[PDB]
């Protein structure tokens, strides 16, 4: 069903702070072109997105797009199906989706002068980094090489180009300020569930730790282990012998056994192979990279914690990609979400 | 206040846009992150576009399309959250788009791996941007004559300065050619409807309207840029300051600009516009000679036969509105008045 009734929606700004360029402003001298003199800028500030049902029933939901994407993803699938925004407000939860610091609707920290440049201060780095669709392709698991997909893939194949483009670069703003930002929104909203992606994953566990009304995380396929400080597991290379999965994230074991206090489970799709795969260098990143979160989770649960990782075919789904709330059986990818939120008690008041 | 919305269906897709390459071949067997411009296929300059329907709409539906260094969040809330025209519409029993134009919010930023904006040895867009202050954005939006200051009579949601400055960015260096096609293709695939602009997109709206004969009415807030047949540009005077001038007037072919006088077209303006020169402030100058430009638009428009009008929102009995009538703590009114004209020329009725 299409349909959704909402007690009311909206969209606010939340976190970020303030820069400022040399000399005063003088109202009389022409504004255009636009000057950094006398200039106060706003940056790095979070765009924030809520629908609210009649009569909700559990904690509100934040959706937290992976990188170099937007709350797009959250909205509707590449071919225009529902995405989880609808199946969580029809759920009953108010659902917060968020543009981070640096994406969509967030801040992009640049002003009158070299992208990221403010006078003789780098805010943001003028080279950028953004991946091809090719690349895109091969981190997303829609097949082994570009143009070709998995027989099983429930990706919405024809919509590809719709796909694609939601994606684009991210500047290089601290990974600190876009903690920061959520961390604030939650101190707004009160008791929450984060439901995360990608590289949002590492930052969503940051906020929990610094913020205990984050009360579950639901992560799919994240791109970045944690650890506590010193406490890294010995984790391979590649099979090319060469390369090796995005550096794991260390913090402080004071925060990290905060993790172990809530509900936490990692999602992960399907086609993510075995053994090692020299031909297919995506692919073996993230046998290594789900070895390594299988590692994070039991360092939680050793700790007291409830750290689950669900693979999908073992639910009887096969052929998801990395982005399984848009592929094909986004529906059921939701159902067991909502199966989640129902046994810790997050779908009641 | 009114805060409940029924929606038949809501969602948002990506539409038009192109696609650039980089040189070589892309190999999947090589480290694929740092990201290589190596085989690469980048989809550039394409738009965001949300949209939310009623339960049995009545009439056309409304594209609402922000203002420069904008997004679509404009039309969803107001910066102390109250409802935006997102909302106010869809309870109007219209089908509401909101989009984000290319090179704004969720529309693309073209860049790549590389100094911005530049893909190897073609630049896309200009690495070096441009980008108002608070200071810049509070004169140009007539909260007062100077940062700090308001208007005795001011709508301005005053308290939510940080909400409110907070939405705005800058704009890489897109075509507007480029601009306008995406939303002539989101009128293609929509069918017939009513552009609803905003300072920017105001020129970029009458310009669409010209290329999709789906464009059956435009309200454009505060248009920024005056538009009118090519080789026919009235005499404009400069600034107060005697040096300054307005935005250079956009000109198309008069078999173009004729198209423009087919339709319905209504220009709105806030208050605290002076009447007489004010060298003192150069943005409210500037918004003196902007109207009185558009004045001569919409006359040139008349005379071709056309249905253009300016509504002044004091003379409708509106005080004190800024450059976004549409957020401002009267914005129900200001909606009213939208309603009224949608209404006049059967713009909700099937």
């Amino acid at each position: 069903k299409r349909k959704v009734v909402l007690a009311e929606q909206g969209s606010f700004y939340i976190g970020g702070r303030t820069v400022t360029g040399p000399g005063k402003f003088d109202p009389s001298k022409p504004v255009i072109p636009y000057s950094n003199e006398g200039a106060t800028f706003y940056i790095n500030q979070m765009y924030v997105n809520f629908q609210a049902p009649v009569r909700p029933r559990g904690l509100p939901l934040v959706f937290w797009h992976g990188g170099g994407l937007t709350g797009h993803i959250w909205e509707s699938t590449p071919d225009g199906r529902p995405g989880f925004q609808t199946l969580f407000v029809q759920d009953r939860h108010t659902v917060y989706t968020i543009d981070q610091p640096g994406r969509g609707r967030g801040n992009i920290p640049t002003f009158n002068g070299p992208f990221g440049q403010l006078e003789e201060e780098s805010i943001v780095n003028t080279v950028t980094g953004n991946s091809s669709k090719e690349g895109a392709w091969v981190r997303d698991r829609l097949g082994p090489a570009p143009g070709q997909f998995f027989e099983n893939s429930q990706f919405p194949r024809g919509y590809e180009d719709n796909y694609f483009k939601e994606m684009g670069f991210s500047p290089s703003i601290s990974s600190d300020e876009i903690v920061d930002a959520v961390v604030k929104l939650v101190t707004h909203i009160g008791p929450c569930v984060l439901v995360t992606h990608s590289a949002s994953g590492v930052l969503g566990m940051r906020v929990a730790t610094h913020a205990k009304n984050v009360r579950g995380i639901v992560a799919y396929e994240p791109a970045t282990s944690i650890f506590p400080k010193g406490k890294v597991p010995e984790i391979p290379p590649l099979a090319d012998k060469k390369s090796q999965i995005f550096p794991p994230f260390e913090i402080q074991e004071s925060y990290f056994k905060k993790l172990a206090k809530i509900p936490i489970q990692f999602v992960f799709g399907d086609n993510i192979p075995k053994n090692p795969k020299s031909a297919y260098w995506f692919l073996d990143w993230w046998r290594v990279t789900r070895y390594a979160h299988s590692l994070s989770l039991e360092a939680i649960n050793k700790l007291g914690g409830q750290a689950s990782l669900l693979d999908l075919p073992t639910a009887g789904l096969r052929g998801n990609t990395h982005f399984p709330f848009t592929d094909r059986n986004n529906v059921q990818v939701a159902s067991l979400l909502s199966d989640f939120l129902g046994k810790h008690g997050l779908d009641q008041n």
